[PDB]
């Protein structure tokens, strides 16, 4: 019997858990995250060159913001948005010109390109980057980009 | 058969999630956030007019700084004493002038106005702004204030 | 008896809880923050003097960076060359002259002082720097430095 009511305590403590951390979640993302489904983006504020902006996020645990719907490509827009600054996403033409895939090696599974993009501008242009109007443009990976990691 | 080893497992990770999300809670509030009662403030650590700055804290799932106590008012002044940068409130008079209310349209249930204020200087002062000091007064809500959110 | 559907139940709340928390919790280090162990550094991104620094990460619930290990000096090391500012430690030497300690009194269990330090330059430096190259140095507590929390 001593069991049920075992079980009577960590109903209550995880209940507080739950309600605790449901507030801190928002907290946490204000101002610089944005959740949607199971993804959260996180911009550091501050830009990179593509291959800097890549490590940071590798090494945090997670990667460059890789929308793949349009749900969090307009996610990923709103941060973009409110700091004016437009990103890098994780995906690259690198190794195949006209190919662009996620850092897996995977293919996209959703782009929202601006007319005419991609378009390997000057011959050299690898990277991607998402405007303020959230439309993508290939960009040379050597521009400096809002950093925006995915989680 | 009643093995409850189950239980035994559930106890140990509960544990581990108190002592880990407690000392991710100070991590979190480090530096811009403030915790009173069940509220918790939270600075941007940038200024924007009232209603960019209401619109950030709608979207982010709280609202503009709403002191109701003298206590909540102290944890709001920390942070605005912090940033050296007086913040937008909630509150405005923008519906009946000469009467301010919360966003809901409630009445004030607690105030701490500098001396002589509200005056609506120039005719046209509709937003609230807390000083260094923690006393409040109107000013326009065009003008730039610190964006302090509350969840 | 049937308490194998509840105990089962909480495994899963538990579990989904831990899966969100370990989420939000990568979110929450980056960028400005570093794992290792069992401790969590946190910079408030901008400088101050020893005694302001203190006095925040106190306030805070935490304490002033203290690297008790290679490893956690060179976690420590990662912030202060991401944001390119040398930040202060929590280890001074105001009581003896000479002999630097932890907050408690304890004298250091690890140190990483750069070549020919510390010196008590002018006579008068009981706190100490890390640089971004993660070598120590002795300074004025009164010379503004990073200000780095550990939690
Ligand atoms: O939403 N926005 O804020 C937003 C802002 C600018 C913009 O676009 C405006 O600037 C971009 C460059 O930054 C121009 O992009 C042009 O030059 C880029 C680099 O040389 C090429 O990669 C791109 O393919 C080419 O169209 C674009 O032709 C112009 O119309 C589109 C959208
Ligand atoms: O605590 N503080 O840090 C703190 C700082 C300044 C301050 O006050 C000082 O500046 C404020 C404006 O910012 C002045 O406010 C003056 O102009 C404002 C519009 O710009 C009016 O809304 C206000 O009613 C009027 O008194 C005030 O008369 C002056 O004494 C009061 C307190
Ligand atoms: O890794 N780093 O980024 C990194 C940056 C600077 C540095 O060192 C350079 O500047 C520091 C001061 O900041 C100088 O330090 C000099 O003045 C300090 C007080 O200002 C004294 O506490 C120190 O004992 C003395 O050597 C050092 O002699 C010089 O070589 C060493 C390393
Ligand atoms: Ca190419
Ligand atoms: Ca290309
Ligand atoms: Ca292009
Ligand atoms: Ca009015
Ligand atoms: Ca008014
Ligand atoms: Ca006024
Ligand atoms: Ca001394
Ligand atoms: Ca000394
Ligand atoms: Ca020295």
């Amino acid at each position: 019997a001593s069991l049920r009511q075992q079980v009577e305590a960590l109903q209550g403590q995880v209940q507080h858990l739950q309600a605790a951390f449901s507030q801190y979640k928002k907290v946490e993302l204000f101002p610089n995250g944005q959740s949607v489904g199971e993804k959260i983006f996180k911009t550091a504020g501050f830009v990179k060159p593509f291959t800097e902006a890549q490590l940071l996020c590798t090494q945090a645990g997670g990667q460059l913001a890789s929308p793949r719907s349009a749900a969090e490509n307009a996610a990923l827009q709103q941060l973009v948005v409110a700091k004016n600054e437009a990103a890098f996403l994780s995906m690259t033409d690198s190794k195949t010109e006209g190919k662009f895939t996620y850092p897996t090696g995977e293919s996209l599974v959703y782009s929202n390109w601006a007319p005419g993009e991609p378009n390997d501008d000057g011959g050299s242009e690898d990277c991607v980057e998402i405007f303020t109007n959230g439309k993508w443009n290939d960009r040379a990976c050597g521009e400096k980009r809002l950093v925006v990691c995915e989680f």
